[PDB]
């Protein structure tokens, strides 16, 4: 009953240009983008485990501005890096190639059939490609191959650079939600996500951004996130979601009933509410 | 195989420490009800915390590969040597843990001719000062023959206020021994030993479901056959971890939502089948 969208930085195969291309989407439940240009079916957000472990761990030294006044994607960058260099996340000497990858085209659906289309980017130089960790997502082979007004939308964006020493996360909520050319849809933006790092084991970008994005599509943490006013606040809502999350493990069973054990033992998990 | 899960506790007539059989695992698992019995088996869920905690304490585990010992004593000895060893706990801690890990072991009969049970912790028994109980396996599910071998896994759990810190011990024996911990006549060739104080994220009895169901997917018990060094049972865990799937809460829980589900259950099954 809002709006996510997940974007990632990639470079497509007509022009060689780095962009941010859609990838994902949550009102209700979750679409994928598929290879050239069509959505995959609708699907419940399932999560890997090490996306949930990596998101934790970066948003518990994640940078948070909290009731930001900006009402664009430049005056917000321009903000979460300064605030990323005051807490010591990225380097003054990485600033200006961020800036610059953050303030590149934002590309969608409609504009992938008339690219090559997308492969997935690293940062090196300033601002050049490469891409030295699974070639089709999970969510791409199986599933590819309701917004009223505000109705506010959270973008979440995932990008690899090999000069950063750790991944970063940026929290942003914006002080008065605000239409960005990032977002095609005539939805105001209230939440940013920011999320760049070099490669490491465990860290898939795009499950991280799944993971940071299915959280703001979960209503209680969405409302924890409208309220907080520390980071702490926000962390002690993701051990919150984390406490009413359910793991299956790789069970040989009847698939259907499998998923459907899950029910009652869910139903239970969710009272008073999550937390 | 056969796994069998094992809380310390402390009982309502005697009051003395001792094992109590919590749950057991034949395929699927079995709680133990409040007095005394054996709930409905059904599939392992597993708390996201539990989890996390299994691999912390795993990656820095303390393990024992054909460790020649046939008693429960023995193998208390050598573990509890091999946790000094490693500063998993210290040298202090050895005598009550030893005490502890010797204490009777009972299982499902004897239950009800106790008074009642209740989880106990070691110091120098007190009662659980951080918020946990009551299981949300007894509440759902509360209100046993193989051939030939089938070997069993031993998982005990239990608490103690002086460590510093949640250690896991994995034993796995030369030769498969019956023993005395466990009552089924069926020889013991696993033990888990998890020990530590209270923590927040760590339930104790979920992190013993964890390492039991570990033990009960058939991939990681290949593997902790095999394995000749810790490396490898990590190795393991991580193939256990990349095709476990999490259930985030939702607000629209839907039984249609959870059926789109379905290609990405069995597709992780597909990935953990091909691993070596």
């Amino acid at each position: 009953k809002v709006y996510v969208e997940l974007q990632e930085l990639v470079m497509d195969e007509k022009n060689q240009e780095l962009r941010w291309m859609e990838a994902a989407r949550w009102v209700q439940l979750e679409e994928n983008l598929g290879e050239n240009g069509a959505w995959g079916r609708p699907h419940l957000s399932h999560l890997t485990f090490w996306s949930l472990l990596e998101l934790r761990r970066v948003f518990t030294k994640g940078t948070v501005l909290l009731d930001l006044q900006e009402t664009s994607l430049a005056g917000v960058a321009n903000q979460l890096l300064d605030r990323f260099i005051f807490e010591d996340q990225i380097r003054p000497q990485d600033r200006e190639e961020l800036l610059r990858a953050l303030l590149l085209k934002h590309s969608h659906a409609g504009e992938l059939e008339a690219l090559g289309g997308v492969k997935p980017a690293v940062l090196t130089r300033s601002g050049d490609p490469s891409q030295p960790p699974q070639h089709s997502s999970l969510e791409t082979q199986l599933f590819c191959e309701k917004i009223p007004p505000d109705s506010e939308a959270t973008l979440v964006l995932v990008g690899r650079a090999d000069f950063l020493e750790q991944p970063v996360l940026g929290f942003v909520r914006l002080q008065e939600a605000a239409e960005l050319e990032a977002v095609e849809l005539p939805v105001p933006i209230r939440f940013l996500f920011v999320l760049l790092g070099p490669e490491a084991p465990h860290i898939d970008y795009t499950q991280l951004g799944r993971a940071a994005a299915t959280l703001m599509s979960e209503r209680v943490f969405r409302i924890d996130a409208y309220m907080a006013q520390s980071r702490g606040e926000l962390l002690h809502s993701l051990e919150g979601f984390l406490d009413c999350s359910l793991v299956l493990p790789p069970t040989d069973a009847p698939s259907e009933q499998a998923l459907l054990s899950l029910v009652p033992v869910q139903r239970e998990l969710l009272r008073r509410r999550y937390q």
